[PDB]
């Protein structure tokens, strides 16, 4: 059977590097992970820069695209200072270390020749804020398709890929569970936009934002070892984020090991969980490149789609 | 606020004809029109002319997307004797006509210098025959998504998109209503397959047809117009294939104006309508290029995705 996909393993796919340079110190890759994300050198060598490679030779090309229906419509030559910018989704599960797949990411683009202005967006700020949930009845979905803004988020999108000057994002807070009154992201015509969050993958019956991505990666990982990992990073945070006496979940510091891992496992249970199975896995299929991770972080296998 | 989308009305359209030869006979037309179909040669210099040029502006460059893919893969050239093909959708309601604007493109196309192997297949031949649709309880929803072998049909479209020498679709006979037993369409690696059919455009938790466009239309009308042309062409009917005495429906041969307007009218409530409401409407918004048409079958406004 022919397929759209070629799958590899991380020998097959570290060949692809090619001559690409490696712009990233040891202090610098350790800024850019988050809590229980174990990334090093080596997996940004193997993985990371056939992939940054590949972006590269695809931007180039997905931009002969934009110009041929300029040149249909008789119109400006478009400023090479200027393009219609590149947007990259990243889509997975809570806990699946998204975060840093995308700051790495974005790192490793900005250290490309042009010196490109490369941003990063997470759908989290356009989330609904709490008292707008409350009014949903939706305090207990917060990541599920209904808890965002939808609208807000495409207007964004398509906003700063329209070639706009500028855009604004609200800001959301995890230490503080809600929106950040008065807080903005402002996005100014980069030339990639790489757009993270659990849904973005997702279609439906209007033009969302997985409609105008050039690129996705969906980050990938069996379900249970993604419960660990979540869980883990549960009671990991007792002594972090929690510990602060603003946290929201500040009254989890506290709690027993056993405790906590019984809270954790409650709230996979019944948000994080059924949302994977139900929205997020839903959406793998269509992603460019799925990042398929190994229980302990490591990715050693990739699916291409070729078509 | 920014739009993925530019409306055109005919007069801005036809200015982007440019220099593309008008390579049809009245004589060449006539054969391609359907039944109630009102296209003339001035239709397809103003409408089709344009988006002809846009396509082949297009296969330029989708194939620069295809060919950095490969290269990032470190695979060999490409001879261009055989270029991976070009896609193009064609969806809308039953009665719209989706079935001229296909036939009417492929000659279009394959009156372009390469001389291209511009092949054309409808969804039609990917619908269970009757006796699997008895068994599903699918008699009456023909034409909606659950009353096609999805699978078989991707099977086939991945099949040619992938470079295969040759693959087979089953075919469908509207005078019997049923799949024709041991009828093949062979399709050989052409340079633009045209596939044409209700909801082509569809998306969902698999991959589909839909995600290997590289250029979808989706042919548009007020939906009163589009359920006056269905009841319109069933009276025509009763004349030409309902007159056949091996026709499904023969029975409809003899009605009166108003009983046959009566049987239509509840076809189209029953079936057609509620198929496009619910399932086809909604795919609207992902198309390249929508062509508005008004009640005298007339296209008069289009909608480009630019984003
Ligand atoms: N303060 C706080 N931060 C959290 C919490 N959960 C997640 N985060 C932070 O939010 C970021 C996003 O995590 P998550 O939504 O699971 O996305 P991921 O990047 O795919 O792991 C992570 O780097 C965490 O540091 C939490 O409960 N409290
Ligand atoms: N024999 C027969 N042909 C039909 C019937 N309905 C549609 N057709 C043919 O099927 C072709 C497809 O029609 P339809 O499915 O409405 O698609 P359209 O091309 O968008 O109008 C048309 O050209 C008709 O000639 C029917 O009831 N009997
Ligand atoms: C992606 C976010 C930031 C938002 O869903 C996620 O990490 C989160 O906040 N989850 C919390 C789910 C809940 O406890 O309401
Ligand atoms: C697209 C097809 C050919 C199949 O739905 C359509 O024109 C059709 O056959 N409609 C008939 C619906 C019905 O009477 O069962
Ligand atoms: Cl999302
Ligand atoms: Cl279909």
């Amino acid at each position: 059977e022919p397929s759209p996909y070629v799958e590899f393993d991380r020998r097959q796919w570290r060949a692809l590097r090619m001559s690409t340079p490696l712009a990233l110190t040891e202090e610098e890759l350790v800024g850019l992970r988050g809590l229980g994300e174990q990334i090093d050198l080596l997996e940004v060598e193997e993985v990371y820069l056939p992939l940054a490679r590949l972006i590269h030779l695809q931007v180039a090309a997905r931009q002969r695209l934009f110009a041929a229906t300029a040149e249909f419509l008789g119109e400006p030559q478009q400023n090479p200072d200027r393009p219609v910018p590149f947007i990259i989704g990243v889509a997975g599960s809570v806990a699946v270390g998204k975060s840093t797949t995308a700051r790495v990411l974005q790192a490793l683009l900005a250290r490309w020749d042009h010196h490109p202005r490369v941003d990063l967006v997470t759908t989290d700020g356009f989330l609904y804020p709490n008292a707008e949930l409350q009014r949903r009845n939706l305090m207990h979905r917060k990541g599920f398709p209904e808890s965002y803004n939808r609208r807000a988020l495409m207007r964004f999108v398509t906003s700063v890929k329209s070639g706009s000057d500028y855009a604004c994002a609200p800001v959301y807070s995890h230490l503080h569970y809600d929106i950040i009154p008065g807080a903005e992201q402002v996005v100014r015509h980069p030339d990639i936009l790489i757009l993270e969050g659990l849904n973005v993958l997702q279609t439906g019956p209007t033009l969302m934002v997985s409609d105008l991505f050039d690129f996705s990666l969906y980050v990938d990982a069996r379900i249970e070892d993604i419960e660990q990992w979540y869980v883990s990073r549960f009671l990991a945070m007792r002594t972090t984020a929690f510990a602060d006496p603003e946290s929201h979940f500040h009254h989890y510091a506290a709690f027993s090991d056993s405790q906590a891992v019984v809270a954790a496992r409650e709230i996979w249970r019944t948000i994080n969980r059924p949302n994977l199975v139900e929205n997020i896995l839903p959406t793998r299929p269509r992603a460019t490149l799925v990042l398929r991770k190994d229980a302990d972080h490591s990715i050693n296998r990739l699916r291409l789609r070729k078509l």
